[PDB]
């Protein structure tokens, strides 16, 4: 009743934040309100986001929950690098944990850190989408 799915998804990706689960490498939190995120405006989405996100994002029964995940993961990312967000692609995959790729300056900017991995947890529920970026040098 009182912990729902969402609440033990954010515990379990905070659990992964603590120095003991990880150390020495980039770390980047953000959260984003999923009624900032505006589906119908269609130049905030081509501009932040790939065709293959929106593909993902449009699929997904909250179209707009999943919008504000994509963006919070993208976010998160650029944090963790430390350094227009359509250069991080974020590829989710049903029941799956979403992998991060670098195209344009996010590529450059991610070898000239010396960061060669970099993995990102995503919870969005109703309310907030909350995602961790933890980058390996």
């Amino acid at each position: 009743s009182y912990i729902n799915a969402n609440t033990i998804e954010t515990a379990k990706m905070i659990e992964n934040m603590t120095k003991e689960k990880v150390s020495n490498g980039g770390v980047g939190v953000d959260v984003e309100l999923i009624t900032s995120i505006n589906v119908e405006n269609d130049t905030f989405i081509e501009r932040n986001f790939t065709p293959q996100e929106i593909e993902y994002c449009s699929a997904q029964p909250s179209v707009q929950s999943s919008f504000a995940g994509t963006w919070s993961a993208k976010e998160a990312v650029f944090k963790s690098l430390g350094v227009a967000l359509k250069d991080i692609e974020i590829v989710r995959v049903n029941k799956n944990a979403p992998a991060v790729e670098l195209h344009g300056n996010a590529k450059k900017a991610a070898e000239e850190a010396g960061v060669t991995d970099v993995k990102v947890s995503i919870s969005h529920d109703d309310l907030q989408a909350v995602a961790v970026a933890v980058s390996t040098k």
